[PDB]
């Protein structure tokens, strides 16, 4: 059944040699949907991305992206040169990664966009969805039962993309924003603060909708319903086994707050016709139940009062 699980950790080292900003391609992590992979092998690449890219943040970084395997002389083509050179070459690492991280981002970004009409479950849909009885009970068996140990219930083809591998997705892009914003001299400056592909993450919370009863169910639309898909695939995760899993629990422990997180990463760049958009989400996300959710919640809705207190005082 864990018959991936070491491969990826044979992954691991095929992300120990080879070069940050070069692997994988753009269009394969653009288009890598609509195949025989279900959303858990996806979700892994995710978390490995990122796990390599706190590797090139927080400062535990392979010995070969240290400048120290350049000095030794070899018994060939080979003349005394110190080793800054290699440290060099490891800004050359991330003058790869800062510029093609944003392109291959904005290649998945851009599909993701065409994704609003992919999974479209539309609002008359949506309200089929949260009051008629059968897709109702359908996607409640569907979200109850979501576990990755058995491949014949949770998806059919392997094939099936809900909102949780947009969450997903999301946080991916979040260790992306980790790593653009803080770790050929033209756009190293303006890959950070015009991105092409960042109205569909508040579309999505926009998609994070507040039309629940709350009777027992949520619709997939709604942010509990997200809240309980990202818990059964967190779950999953921690029954499918750990350093990786070291990762999982130092950073995310779940997944509808990733967009919350990334409008406190990306506030002052946005246009405030988008502002007045996301004082309304900042209204419906303010009843949620973890710290980390409805916390950032608190500050998404602080830094926009601070900002636009008018539309606060109108709204008390």
């Amino acid at each position: 059944l864990g018959a991936i699980r070491q491969g990826m950790k044979r992954f691991q080292f095929l992300l120990n040699c080879c070069e940050p900003g070069t692997i994988p391609d753009a269009s394969i992590l653009a288009a890598a949907l609509d195949l025989e992979a279900p959303v858990v092998a996806r979700a892994a690449l995710f978390l490995e991305c990122a796990r390599f890219v706190h590797r090139c943040n927080r400062g535990n970084w392979p010995e070969w992206m240290k400048g120290h395997h350049v000095n030794i002389t070899k018994k060939g083509l080979s003349r005394g040169r110190s080793p800054i050179v290699g440290n060099k070459r490891n800004q050359k690492l991330q003058w790869n990664a800062a510029k093609l991280f944003y392109q291959w981002g904005d290649a998945i970004g851009v599909r993701l966009n065409e994704l609003c009409h992919g999974e479209s479950e539309s609002p008359a849909n949506l309200l089929g969805l949260i009051y008629d009885e059968e897709t109702k009970r359908r996607l409640r068996k569907e979200d109850e039962e979501e576990d990755f140990l058995d491949d014949s219930t949770v998806n059919p083809s392997k094939c099936g993309c809900p909102f949780a591998l947009k969450m997903a997705a999301c946080q991916l892009l979040l260790e992306i924003t980790t790593f653009l914003r803080e770790t050929n001299a033209g756009a190293e400056e303006n890959y950070h603060r015009n991105m092409s592909w960042l109205h569909v993450m508040i579309l999505l919370c926009n998609q994070q909708s507040f039309i629940c009863t709350h009777v027992d169910y949520c619709h997939p639309h709604c942010y509990l319903h997200h809240s309980r898909s990202c818990a059964r695939l967190v779950r999953a995760i921690k029954l499918l086994y750990s350093g990786m899993l070291k990762y999982i629990r130092l950073q995310v422990m779940s997944l509808s707050p990733a967009p919350l997180s990334l409008l406190i990463k990306a506030a002052p760049i946005l246009t405030e016709e988008m502002y007045g958009d996301i004082q309304p989400a900042a209204w419906e996300l303010l009843l949620s139940m973890d710290e980390h959710m409805a916390g950032a919640a608190a500050a998404m809705f602080l830094l926009c009062a601070v900002k636009v207190p008018e539309a606060v005082s109108d709204m008390l």
